[PDB]
């Protein structure tokens, strides 16, 4: 009845403000290491937060900004990585967005409540910190026109790796 220690940083530089991802490379070292060198490759820079359900989630990563594209580092969809201490519990989580099982690319998404019925199904690889929940929770601010797309969606400007856990990433050219 207590989450594991985290081990790794992100901030994500976005247009509702900075958001801080502590994360767990440990319990999901293929997902974290993903996500850790797409913000090196700057692969996630100038890319719009293009899915808001309301009380559920705010979705992005997607370099196209359609909702259907992003590729993962690895040349194809890479597998689940579930941990029981790791739950959809409380809102500002980090996980990977998927349509299947071992269908992880670079999509991702943050919780904005609980989202139990996600449990086993979702990788989850990280949580926002405490002093940048506000603006993590300010990209579902927005006025959404159809499919759950915002008229005017956020976006990710850039990104920093503030604590790389990982000795041997190689951001590709």
């Amino acid at each position: 009845i207590q989450e594991p220690p985290t081990n790794g940083k992100v901030l994500l530089k976005t247009t509702a403000g900075d958001i801080d991802i502590e994360l767990w490379s440990k319990e999901a070292p293929k997902a974290c290491r993903n996500f850790i060198q797409l913000c090196l490759e700057a692969y996630y820079d100038n890319t719009i937060f293009h899915r808001v359900v309301p009380g559920f989630i705010v979705q992005g990563g997607d370099p196209t900004g359609t909702g259907s594209g992003g590729e993962s580092i690895y040349g194809a969809p890479f597998k689940d990585e579930f941990h029981s201490r790791l739950r959809f519990n409380r809102r500002g989580l980090v996980a990977m967005a998927n349509a299947g099982s071992h269908d992880n690319g670079s999509q991702f998404f943050f919780t904005l409540g609980r989202a139990d019925e996600l449990n086993n199904k979702h990788t989850i690889f990280g949580k926002v910190t405490g002093d940048t929940v506000y603006n993590m929770l300010r990209l579902s601010e927005v006025d959404i026109d159809d499919d759950e797309r915002p008229h005017n969606p956020h976006k990710i400007k850039s990104c920093e790796v503030l604590f790389n856990p990982f000795d041997d990433i190689i951001p590709r050219e």
